[PDB]
């Protein structure tokens, strides 16, 4: 169908070569991507990924981007795995009833079961982890997405200064070769085709370069913008706390 | 789909022009709506709704209304959220097999998706519930219904008032906060109920119409269009003016849902 | 649907009109009715019912009355309510599992809303109950059963020792009527010797014959399962 | 399906009449089939069969198995029951998200009403229970073959010998394999005349089959056992 952009927030993020830009795809962002200094892929997203552990506070802070006509996403997806030591458990059970208008990740992920197999195996047995960005290009396969361009996946620092007060107030395996290697069974098993738009990036080394198409995007600005994860009443945790 | 008088118990209940009371309609009734004094729309409900908190007891109160023969009503709704703050777990998941006669609110409140995420984010991270009032608006609308009349919904404007004397023995007893001088749930509010209303409204394509129009919701919700018709209210006398409460063998019964 | 009788194990089981005994109709016993001496409805059932407490054991001496020739059935029933006060939770839960060939009757039970609500209502608040008599019969109206005739209702070391102890008139009575008042079923009394006569009309007189044969070296005692059994089962009851 | 051959680890596994091999068939092997010294029914699996209790590390060792090409299988089954004195319940309710390629056995073999219930009733009560030969067999009906060709059952190291250093009887898996060929009409066939099961199952017609034993070499023969962070995340399913 249309094309997608997945975006992992590494240095690369800020190094897009826009006349490689694709013509009409969908955004994929994830967890504190809202933090980028300018409006990179611009202010719509198709979806948002947010880890379990900190999806109470990104919902929370999702709806003031939203209303702050920050942003806006179609979607907003929780990067789950149903696995116990991952996640808790009361959280995935009763997700959609404190989140009408979200959903768990692992609904589409779980669609893919060679490449569910895949992540389950390694990292139970290995304790191989793959991130985000990995993590989000499954779930765009899942839902139909045949040609996915990767920005901002860098292997391990930030396209951003992360270091803010909120967050790290709330938060004080991987590898390249594992999301490397997550990326090419991906691809090969089914049959969709990755692109690189960061030429700089390490991960230009792996996955062909996205065509030269002459594109031009425009660089939105962003100026007293929100750049730090917001944190919820203490009524709020109380309610939310067996999650 | 038949229009649908959806009433709260405030004050306003007992001030209804009934010149604006339109013809065939169903009755949403909620809570302690028993304890009017007057039959002010009628003793047939198309729904009686009822809190978690005291479905146990409200449930055994309606079979001896019915009884009685001071009320009827073809469904019977549990105003619930699946929210693990405000209704026990338990309760809810055997709730048809305790029940098997009644509903769960939410089956219908959650199949009005954006509502269900509006007031979710609300009561979770502001603190914001909307009342039953508005509540059962949900369900009718996630019903069919498209032509919502309101009566008794004040706001608590001047305080917990009610259409009737609420300080009855066993409510005071199963619900201590009703002893207190304002009993209002700080969570609620004028403007919170206005706004899911307009929510509801516009999300649903929906009509609201107020059978008050002495009522402060007369101030934001179009009043109900004068059909110039007559009503004619019934008297109620040694009639059930408070709650029942069940026995100890059937609260122990009971207590893995409590 | 073919007509069937529902039999309770009181002295009226041993004193049926059998000139009123319908043609062609299927049998739904219940509990300890293999004490019975003589084989008043035949030796085929289309469905035996079970109280959960002892359908553990009761299973097990059912597939020896079947194996021994005794008996047979199509179905095998037990008499749950899904209420935590009534049975064992897990029991209901891994029902299926344990007994792959028996049914919950509550499956049945609940597909009569009224009479679930009604028999609920009168337990949980008036710890009022009804007999298995009447739970066969709610179960008879849920499969499609039509016409249904009543008998054995008038309101062993092995059994003493796992029910040592071993319900009202007006409930079971009050129970039946609002089944046949609320569901398009027909409901006979095929004993007239019996108080049941005196609230359910008398099933018609055909001026039918029945051989009633006789039993000899039946099982006429619950049999009970071994320790190492009870050990894989003890969670359950 | 079609034809599939059913193999226990026997000592008859050694002695198959490759003369009455079927032509077209499917494979199932269970348990430490890949102690095996050479590939007496070759290298492709159409299932592999574990029990619950050892399956984490035979899981562990069959994507070893398969990584280095020694094996290949499409389908892994665990053999449970849905009977909490023969399974850990959390393992059997979160399965598929832990093992999402493999499949509870029970799926299939619950849909065998009769012998569920014949095999439930002997084990509750009558402490008998089966041999994985058998439960392959139900799980292969369930499947849809209707000829099944057995072998390796004959009713009778150190990471196998410190994992795990009954009711099992030849009457009670003779027994339950009769119910269900009887049950369920389907044909039972014999590959191995010289082993006691001969003596029960009649011999797979001889249609002059020939069959290539492949050699094993520096090959997998003990179960691999996993790391102490990997027990850590699956201890609450052992
Ligand atoms: C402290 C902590 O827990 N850090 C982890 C981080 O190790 C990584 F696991 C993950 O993601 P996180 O990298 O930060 O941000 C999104 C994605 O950007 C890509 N990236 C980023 C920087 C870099 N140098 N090279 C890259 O390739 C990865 O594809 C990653 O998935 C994750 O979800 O995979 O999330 C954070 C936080 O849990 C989260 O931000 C809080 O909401
Ligand atoms: C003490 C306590 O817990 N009070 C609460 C109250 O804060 C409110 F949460 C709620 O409402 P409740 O008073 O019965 O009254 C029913 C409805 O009438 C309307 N009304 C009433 C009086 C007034 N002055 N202005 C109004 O607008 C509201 O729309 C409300 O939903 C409720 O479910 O919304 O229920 C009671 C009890 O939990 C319940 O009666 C026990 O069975
Ligand atoms: C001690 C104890 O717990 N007794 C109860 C008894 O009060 C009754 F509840 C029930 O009934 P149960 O005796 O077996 O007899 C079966 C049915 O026959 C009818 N009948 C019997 C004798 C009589 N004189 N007048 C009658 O009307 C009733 O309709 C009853 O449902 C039951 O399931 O309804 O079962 C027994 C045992 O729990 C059970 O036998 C153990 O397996
Ligand atoms: C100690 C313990 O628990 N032993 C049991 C054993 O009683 C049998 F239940 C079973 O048997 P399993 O080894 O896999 O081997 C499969 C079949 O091969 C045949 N055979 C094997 C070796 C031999 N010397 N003579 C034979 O005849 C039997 O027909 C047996 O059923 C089973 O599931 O069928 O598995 C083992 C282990 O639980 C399992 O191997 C560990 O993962």
């Amino acid at each position: 169908m249309k094309k997608v952009i997945i975006a992992g927030n590494g240095p690369s993020l800020k190094e897009i070569d826009y006349s490689r830009l694709p013509n009409d795809f969908d955004v994929f962002r994830c967890n504190q991507f809202y933090f980028e200094d300018k409006y990179y892929l611009g202010k719509k997203c198709k979806a948002v990924f947010y880890n379990p552990s900190l999806f109470f506070e990104q919902y929370y802070t999702l709806k003031h981007l939203i209303q702050n006509q920050e942003y806006e996403t179609e979607l907003i997806m929780c990067s789950n795995y149903n696995q116990a030591h991952l996640e808790n458990e009361n959280f995935v059970k009763t997700f959609y009833d404190y989140f009408p208008d979200a959903h768990l990740g692992y609904d589409f992920f779980k669609q893919l079961k060679d490449f569910n197999a895949y992540f389950k195996f390694h990292e139970i047995y290995f304790n191989q982890r793959i991130t985000s960005g990995v993590y989000m290009c499954a779930v765009a396969i899942a839902l139909g997405y045949k040609e996915i361009y990767l920005s901002g996946i860098d292997f391990y620092s930030y396209a951003f200064d992360t270091k803010q007060k909120n967050l790290l107030k709330l938060a004080p395996g991987h590898s390249k070769n594992t999301d490397i290697k997550a990326l090419e069974f991906l691809e090969k098993t089914y049959k969709i085709k990755l692109y690189c738009l960061c030429p700089n990036s390490l991960l230009a080394n792996f996955i062909e370069l996205a065509p030269n198409l002459n594109s031009n995007f425009i660089i939105q600005e962003k100026n007293n913008y929100t750049k730090d994860i917001l944190i919820p009443s203490s009524e709020a945790y109380g309610k939310f706390s067996k999650n």
